[PDB]
């Protein structure tokens, strides 16, 4: 089942990526960069859960199965969503590449705590996931902050997509400490196949979604 | 044999991006960035092939992983498509997002190569599959949309541009037809002889194709 | 003893970090980009000794500790103290990425060749450890030769700031491939104690140190 379930998914991400890509050919003032950014996400996403549906992007460990193609779709995938969200809020002013570079360098340092806290065992392991939960802290301080008030200074309309979008990414990125506590990675209080399904639908919502509800709320600010 | 060919090897990628740095230092019109690139592609090349050289960018699986190899690709072809881009686009304006699609695809199409060499089977296939369409899709970009950026940097640019498209293609198609013949694949070449290949095509695509390149935009300078 | 050391690095580390975070809230007319550089380097290092400290970053290898975390953090920090270094030169005028990025490449092959050196015996260790010092050079030969010529192209007061802090990262830099090749990495000349304490002392002055004289040196250059 679980492998099923992960073609599925695979499947999903290339119709989203097609999705967005078919958007690319009729920009409405959207530029080529943010479609761009919106294909890679899950395009590379299902890349990593096609290797899970083929039975190689998994090992075992601490009596646990390491799904490790998890942490190479998100090292990538989740600086990129930070990306996408930062050029949302900057949409019609100035970019500022140094707040977004920050979110990457959070992001990816995120991700590759939970995958160390993933190989270690007892207090070193909530160390790890400590130190990740504090990184996800500062991006949404940012996020609701600094991010924000980029946003406002690009007007109403523009504020109002924006805080959209932060509230809708926000809401779905706690869901993954969360599972990731109380699955078998922490705690060990959710089952395996529960902790798969979380990590199956999350990621939809967080990879297609996000970017259907991003893109369409930026074309609609294009006067035809 | 094939210590010696990949000493070989290493040791004229040092010579190529030798002479690359003295045509930096008269550059002709070309940007500082096309010199670079140009250096890094066959000095990273230089280093990975040395490795093999010297016994270490290798493991047994039951055939030889050149591991080595992937390590030199996965930053060497991106590097070798941001040239490209960078020649269609001489003159012009530039579109960083068509070059970084082209870097996308490519540093996929590596990974599923190296990820294809320790799969066996139907899961092999697919992953040679997958890196076959990325390569299809750098092409139909190459020949397309970064085309048409060459055609309206004008003719004289349109017609070196084309040329080095032509030159990189021909390299590049060779590369996944060696793999899927050779012990990573259907086992009918034999693995000296893809040892060869995989030493004289990227000769011919890492200090080559820049010979050729920079020699030609040099020239659009008169 | 090497547990402690490491805890106290990363406790060092997060204070300059902390340090150049309130600098960048009354920047004084350095850029923003700068403070970002100058707060990763130490968090990085800092990540990566907890690591060391924690008994992960080191692995058993030729009847030594190969201590691997500190590849890990040189392969991202020295890139970021060189960028830093390029930026200053560039104070007050344009940018030359060129000349950045071709420092940054250096510099990680410099690193790797470290790596790589550490895992090899005999005459391929010397080899790859010989690459390695000629990277060096190259990047010595950039930093007085053209960067020092940018530097002097942005005026009397930025050039003297820039002359300072090219030597002081020039003579700590140096002193790493010293100690590599005279520690357990190398001849086995010096004990893995005396190779660990250099590799404590010399970053913090690299990292925190470099960095405070850098701010404080460009930060000065602001008519208030
Ligand atoms: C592109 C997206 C990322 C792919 C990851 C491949 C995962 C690794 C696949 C290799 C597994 C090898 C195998 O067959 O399993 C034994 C280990
Ligand atoms: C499990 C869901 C499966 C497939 C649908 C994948 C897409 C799920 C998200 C749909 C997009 C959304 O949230 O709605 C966007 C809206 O239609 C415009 O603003
Ligand atoms: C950064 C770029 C790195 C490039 C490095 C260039 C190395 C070229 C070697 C030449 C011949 C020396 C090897 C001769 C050894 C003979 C083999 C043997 O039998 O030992
Ligand atoms: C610099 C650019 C690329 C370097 C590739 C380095 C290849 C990695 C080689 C290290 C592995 C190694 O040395 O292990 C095998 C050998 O048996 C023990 O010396
Ligand atoms: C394995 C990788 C799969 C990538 C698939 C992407 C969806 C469709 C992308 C099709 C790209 C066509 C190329 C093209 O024509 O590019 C136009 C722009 O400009
Ligand atoms: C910033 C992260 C740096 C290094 C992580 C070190 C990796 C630690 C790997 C844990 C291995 C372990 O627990 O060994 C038993
Ligand atoms: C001091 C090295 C100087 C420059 C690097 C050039 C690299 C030249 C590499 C040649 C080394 C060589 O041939 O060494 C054979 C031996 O088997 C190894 O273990
Ligand atoms: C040890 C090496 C440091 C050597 C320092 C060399 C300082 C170079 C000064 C200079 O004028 O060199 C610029 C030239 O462009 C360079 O190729
Ligand atoms: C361990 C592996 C870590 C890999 C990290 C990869 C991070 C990739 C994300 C980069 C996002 C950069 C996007 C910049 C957008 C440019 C702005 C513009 O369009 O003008
Ligand atoms: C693991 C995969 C990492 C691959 C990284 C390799 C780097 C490839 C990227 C090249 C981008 C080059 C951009 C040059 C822009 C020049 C602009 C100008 O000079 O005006
Ligand atoms: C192993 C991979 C190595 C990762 C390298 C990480 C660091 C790379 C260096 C980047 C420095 C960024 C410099 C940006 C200049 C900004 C100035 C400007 O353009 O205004
Ligand atoms: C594996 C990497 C771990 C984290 C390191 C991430 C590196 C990126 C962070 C900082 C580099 C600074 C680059 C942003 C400056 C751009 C400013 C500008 O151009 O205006
Ligand atoms: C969980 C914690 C999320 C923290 C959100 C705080 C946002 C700060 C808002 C602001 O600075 O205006
Ligand atoms: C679930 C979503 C996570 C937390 C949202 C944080 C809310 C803080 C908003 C700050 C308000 C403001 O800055 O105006
Ligand atoms: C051996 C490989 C080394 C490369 C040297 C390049 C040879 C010079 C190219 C021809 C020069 C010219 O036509 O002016
Ligand atoms: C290691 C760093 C990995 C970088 C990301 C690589 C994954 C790339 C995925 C496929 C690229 C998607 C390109 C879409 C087509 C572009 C176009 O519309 O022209
Ligand atoms: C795209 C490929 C999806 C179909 C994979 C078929 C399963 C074969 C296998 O078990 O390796
Ligand atoms: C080898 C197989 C690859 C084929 C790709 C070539 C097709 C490119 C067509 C583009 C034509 C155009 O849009 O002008
Ligand atoms: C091997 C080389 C690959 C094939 C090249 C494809 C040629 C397509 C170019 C079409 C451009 C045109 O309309 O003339
Ligand atoms: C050995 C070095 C590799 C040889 C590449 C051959 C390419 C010859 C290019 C001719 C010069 C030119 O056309 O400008
Ligand atoms: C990761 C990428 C590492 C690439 C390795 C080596 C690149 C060396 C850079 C070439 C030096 C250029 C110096 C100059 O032209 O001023
Ligand atoms: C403000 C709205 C934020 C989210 C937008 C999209 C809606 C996503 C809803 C969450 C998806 C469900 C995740 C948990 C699934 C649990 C399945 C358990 C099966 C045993
Ligand atoms: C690897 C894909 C990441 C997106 C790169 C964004 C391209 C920058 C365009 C600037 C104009
Ligand atoms: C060894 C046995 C191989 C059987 C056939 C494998 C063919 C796989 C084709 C993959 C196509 C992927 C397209 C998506
Ligand atoms: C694996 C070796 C294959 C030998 C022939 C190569 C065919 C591709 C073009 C050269
Ligand atoms: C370990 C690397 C983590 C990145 C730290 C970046 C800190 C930037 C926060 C300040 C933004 C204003
Ligand atoms: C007690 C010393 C431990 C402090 C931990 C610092 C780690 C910071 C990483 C970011
Ligand atoms: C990393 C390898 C270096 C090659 C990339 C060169 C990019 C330089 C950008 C210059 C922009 C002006
Ligand atoms: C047991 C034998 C040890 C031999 C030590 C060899 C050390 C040589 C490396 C130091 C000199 C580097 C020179 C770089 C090029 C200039
Ligand atoms: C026995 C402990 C010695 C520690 C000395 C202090 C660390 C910094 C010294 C500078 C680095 C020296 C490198 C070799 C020359």
């Amino acid at each position: 089942m679980i492998s099923i379930l992960h073609y599925g998914y695979s499947f999903i991400m290339l119709l989203g990526a097609l999705y967005f890509y078919l958007l690319s050919k009729d920009p409405k003032g959207v530029p080529a960069s943010e479609y761009l950014i919106a294909m890679v996400i899950p395009l590379w996403s299902g890349a990593a859960y096609l290797s899970i549906a083929l039975g190689q992007g998994l090992f075992q460990y601490d009596d646990t199965t390491i799904y490790y193609a998890r942490y190479i779709d998100w090292v990538i995938s989740t600086p990129l969503l930070l990306a996408a969200l930062a050029l949302t809020a900057m949409f019609g002013g100035k970019k500022n590449l140094t707040l977004l570079f920050s979110l990457v360098a959070l992001d990816v340092f995120m991700i590759i705590t939970g995958f160390v806290a993933d190989l270690s065992i007892g207090t070193t392991k909530y160390i790890w996931y400590s130190l990740g939960v504090i990184a996800l802290i500062i991006i949404l301080v940012i996020t609701f902050g600094p991010l924000r008030r980029i946003a406002l200074s690009n007007g109403t309309r523009l504020a109002r997509h924006y805080t959209r979008v932060a509230i809708y990414l926000s809401a779905l990125w706690v869901c993954y400490p969360t599972a990731w506590l109380l699955g078998p990675s922490g705690l060990g209080l959710a089952q395996e196949l529960t902790e798969v399904l979380v990590f199956i639908i999350l990621p939809i919502f967080s990879k297609v979604g996000f970017s259907i509800v991003d893109l369409h709320g930026l074309r609609k600010l294009h006067q035809s």
